[PDB]
DNA sequence: GCCGGTTAACCGGC
DNA sequence: GCCGGTTAACCGGC
């Protein structure tokens, strides 16, 4: 993680910091971005801003196929790149904006290594509700592609969690948390199928005691994923079928 | 439906105006004034007219309807903690966007929006599960003629700085062929369609609709289960 | 504590 | 034309 060495720096900056009251705390992410662009400026990219960048760097490379070759990475191409029609229709006069379904919130790159940082926010006033982290399915392909292409030391997926509460007309940061996905026990990940199949947890609750290699983590997760999938399917007959079979 | 017989009306005062939530509530308020509520406004109302009772079990009986209880009501806690000084604020999880009631009959109007600019993506309408429980609750309690769930797609496009409505549709869920409904499990188990595409060729009774939908649901459930294996299992076995 | 269902929509594959 | 994943997080049952 490029952000860890100065996490403490951030915690101090964000704790206390306030924002406008109209996710709910989307402002806080901006602050986090703003901050990063000030201390790790030559590393910081909103996801789309990296695509725009890479395509300006080679204007004689047009069409999707050619543009896709510019990633040097099947895994990354899969996590970061936009559609084939979207990549086709890219131009200086037609840059990428934000995309709702996009993988990361913020991207930290340095010497071909990539940290993909999601910035999650939380209303601590209300009852804890573990948010969607990432698609269990998307993560699955990610792991598969990692294995197939030998890409084991190219990129990390990390999260920052900004805790806030309602205080008058503005909203304030009470605390934060930081964790790294590939440093958690894969088989302890909670997959909520019904919830668009998303792994779920609060960052402060994520464990960081994985011991093996990156490649072990992927196999281990794929193992857990496949296993949760086998079990989810049977559990479906009982929840959504059985209880209703009488009425028909 | 109380909306249909003035849909034409509505349609007129919407095309041309200027992700983005378009009122519609305002209008419904003016015309059929007494019969419209922004949902929670109804709850507050329902409770404000009965200050005589507190506690959640006592207040859940103010629905006099197992089935209505299920869709409109808030959890035991928030109910209990309801006072004329601590009313309900907007909650995202609320079923209806707008609620019209009359003669002890309820129309649950939902207001969808669409950007004709971007390519068509059937929006989540209602949860397949939530709908199955409803049908289940209708039957058990023979509540077949009490409520409708209808919709009102509002289409629009951007123009320099402002978004303009370019048309509106309207459909009735309980007039659609149940077996035609798309249940996209991955999308939180939601029914997916655009209103202007919802078929309306159903003619059977209400009890028949529900019975049918439970058959549809169950079928698509077994179907979804099996297909998890070939999508989420087979493809990764090779890695472990 | 433990657990999992909802809202709003929104892209892109072949 | 046809088909289905994704993002933001969110409440309340027992």
């Amino acid at each position: 993680s490029f952000i860890k060495p100065i996490y403490q720096d951030i915690n101090s900056i964000l704790i206390g910091q306030k924002v406008k009251r109209p996710a709910a705390g989307e402002p806080f992410e901006k602050l986090v971005y703003k901050f990063l662009k000030e201390n790790l400026s030559d590393l910081t990219f909103k996801q789309y801003e990296y695509l725009n960048d890479l395509f300006m760097k080679n204007p004689a490379i047009i069409g999707h196929e050619a543009r896709y070759k510019l990633f040097n990475s099947p895994t990354l191409l899969f996590l970061l790149s936009r559609g084939k029609a979207a990549t086709e229709n890219w131009s200086i006069e037609n840059l990428f904006e934000e995309k709702q379904n996009d993988t990361a919130d913020i991207l930290l790159v340095k010497d071909q290594f990539y940290e993909l940082l999601d910035v999650k926010t939380r209303n601590i006033s209300k009852s804890a509700f573990a948010p969607n982290i990432i698609s269990a399915y998307k993560l699955a392909q990610t792991c598969a592609k990692m294995i197939d292409n030998k890409e084991f030391d190219l990129f990390d997926i990390n999260y920052l969690e900004v805790d806030w509460e309602l205080n008058g007309e503005d909203l304030v940061c009470v605390s934060t948390s930081f964790a790294e996905l590939f440093k958690s026990e894969p088989s302890e990940l909670y997959i909520n199928w019904a919830a668009a199949m998303q792994i779920q947890f609060h960052v402060r609750d994520l464990d960081q005691g994985f011991n093996g290699t990156r490649e072990e983590w992927a196999k281990s997760y794929l193992k857990h994923f496949v296993t949760q999938a086998e079990q989810r399917a049977i559990s479906m007959i009982d929840k959504f079928v059985k209880p209703f079979k009488k009425y028909i």
